[PDB]
């Protein structure tokens, strides 16, 4: 149900905001984990609603959350670049919707782009060398190209989602975040993505398919 699914997604957003607020005793990496989990949820909710004023408000909320976290963790010098990336992502999501890209493709693209931003911020915060950062950026650019060429159905999207989550979990662990903490947040991303993937079996063309 579109309304039940929405209610669950705003519940997940509220819970993520509550955890992000409990930031005093969190490390910068844990804060970055909370923030990109929230922004992933916000962008998944915007994809689900497909509504102009919702796009505007959730983009505002994502930009606000990113700026607040960057200030807290002493990465204020990144604010403009990060805001640009977030805006670029939201613009691209809207573009792929307007051009008729499959919802599977849009959801995988969104998850991949949020992770790319997340891992970049985590590596910058940990002081990784520019060559290692580039290594990870290029490997995931290649992976994105393949995944978007590969994902044609909901089953394929669910399998690719699992693969993505497994590998990024390994990378977040290597950066020093508690494996179990990573798992809690990546599980929340998986559940939201499955919820949005659920809608579209019931959008108007999907209904025409089922009912003929
Ligand atoms: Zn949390
Ligand atoms: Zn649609
Ligand atoms: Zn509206
Ligand atoms: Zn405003
Ligand atoms: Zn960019
Ligand atoms: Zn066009
Ligand atoms: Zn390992």
């Amino acid at each position: 149900s579109k309304e039940e699914i929405l209610e669950q997604l705003e519940k997940m957003v509220e819970e993520a905001k509550e955890e992000l607020k409990k930031a005093k005793d969190k490390s910068p990496l844990e804060l970055i984990l909370e923030t990109l989990t929230l922004i992933t949820l916000l962008s998944l909710l915007a994809i689900a609603k497909e509504d102009e004023e919702t796009w505007k408000k959730l983009l505002e909320e994502a930009l606000e959350t990113a700026e607040e976290t960057l200030k807290l963790v002493g990465l204020e010098e990144l604010i403009e670049e990060v805001k640009k990336e977030i805006k670029e992502l939201f613009d691209e999501l809207k573009k792929m919707i307007k051009e008729g890209e499959s919802k599977e493709k849009i959801i995988i693209y969104n998850i991949l782009k949020n992770f790319e931003l997340e891992i970049l911020l985590a590596m910058i915060e940990k002081g990784e060398k520019e060559e290692e950062i580039e290594k990870y950026r290029k490997k995931w650019e290649e992976k994105l190209k393949k995944y978007l060429e590969e994902v044609k159905t909901k089953e394929e999207a669910l399998k690719i989602l699992e693969e993505i989550l497994k590998e990024r979990k390994e990378e977040l662990e290597k950066l020093g975040i508690s494996k179990e903490l990573v798992e809690k947040h990546l599980e929340r991303i998986k559940k939201a993505a499955e919820l949005v993937l659920s809608m579209g079996s019931l959008e108007s063309s999907g209904l025409e398919v089922l009912f003929q």
